[PDB]
């Protein structure tokens, strides 16, 4: 017979979609290894969603871009996450570098619809003031979004994470630096003030902190 | 001076999340060689979502994952795309194969929440009938549901066009093949039976056929 006997158990994760497929791959096989007792449950949706459903008691922490408004939540600002514009290679003549939104063609900057936290982040980081560049037609996937860039209609902003996660694998586009010096989000955990779990979300900011 | 003078000009296309990410990609390449003039507009939804959208005319087609509800609309399946069952690599002894459902644990399958047409194919398909097999936590995107099977909790359902598309790399998963003979989704294209394109949707079927 046998003797009956923070990082441990269940833990209920919100991410939104420009993070999520990239980030929590990472973060997935590091806690694997250092913390193997941890188990992930996730869930994938919109920021506005995500807030909902952490302050409802739905999900445990948030992995989140920074800002947005998390009013009465802690949160903790764990690394930068770089912009980029993307071209495709058969445009990349069509449109000089470095890049003047001045100098592109009106309607030439497509964007997520504005539920994705990302068009906010991305215009302002990198100072497009000129709405008559953004296309009126929305994306409303990161996929397809670079997709309609990978077909030649214009250009659009994308993070470095998925850059590094093969993102632009085999659509034959180009990388460029955007306009700016603060060309970048942050990258932030969310949770509820009233939470007894603070010592493992701050556990996993560490360590996410260092997957960025 | 100078004298003013089906595949060409531009295209509303709508897809379903766990198609756009991976077939598009290969849709959009092809279709800048053989038919540089096609500018393909992209959504992304689910499967009720886009029918409302097609049938109100503000998509022009859809590729969609069938069978599903289309009443009253034109389709044509172009393909077949298999299902792979997927564990990690760490749980993959604690799991023997050929798999059978009866010897997993309750709960260890994670299926996306019923919005996604993927779950009523796999089930289907893959001849999963013990309900107390699945996990009651439902996935919200199809790459949190394999960062859940990354991270060891389950196993799932995965179409081969993903695993195509590097959906598994550097997660450290092991591909299995699911029960039955019948294991794959049908894919199609789907349009209004009053519109006048039926030349250009035909012709971009015989594209997708080729890509499967
Ligand atoms: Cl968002
Ligand atoms: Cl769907």
């Amino acid at each position: 017979g046998a003797m009956e006997l923070s990082m441990q158990g269940q833990l209920k994760l919100g991410c939104i979609p420009t993070i999520a497929p990239f980030l929590l791959c990472d973060l997935v096989q590091e806690i694997n290894q250092r913390f193997p007792q941890l188990n992930l449950l996730l869930r994938e949706d919109t920021t506005t969603n995500l807030l909902t459903a952490l302050r409802h008691g739905e999900l445990d922490v948030l992995i989140l871009a920074l800002p947005v408004e998390i009013d009465g939540m802690e949160s903790r600002v764990v690394g930068q996450d770089p912009f980029k514009m993307v071209i495709s290679r058969h445009q990349a003549g069509a449109i000089k570098v470095p890049i003047k939104y001045d100098d592109l063609p009106d309607e030439s900057v497509f964007l997520l619809e504005k539920g994705h936290c990302l068009t906010e982040h991305a215009v302002s980081a990198c100072k497009l003031t000129d709405k008559e560049k953004i296309n009126p037609f929305s994306a409303t996937s990161l996929h397809t979004l670079v997709q309609m860039v990978a077909n030649g209609l214009g250009t659009t902003f994308i993070p470095q994470m998925a850059i590094d996660h093969g993102l632009l694998d085999n659509q034959n586009l180009v990388v460029i630096e955007p306009p700016g010096q603060q060309a970048y989000r942050d990258i932030g955990l969310v949770w509820r003030p009233s939470s007894s779990r603070s010592k493992t979300f701050n556990q996993l900011a560490e360590v996410v902190s260092e997957l960025l």
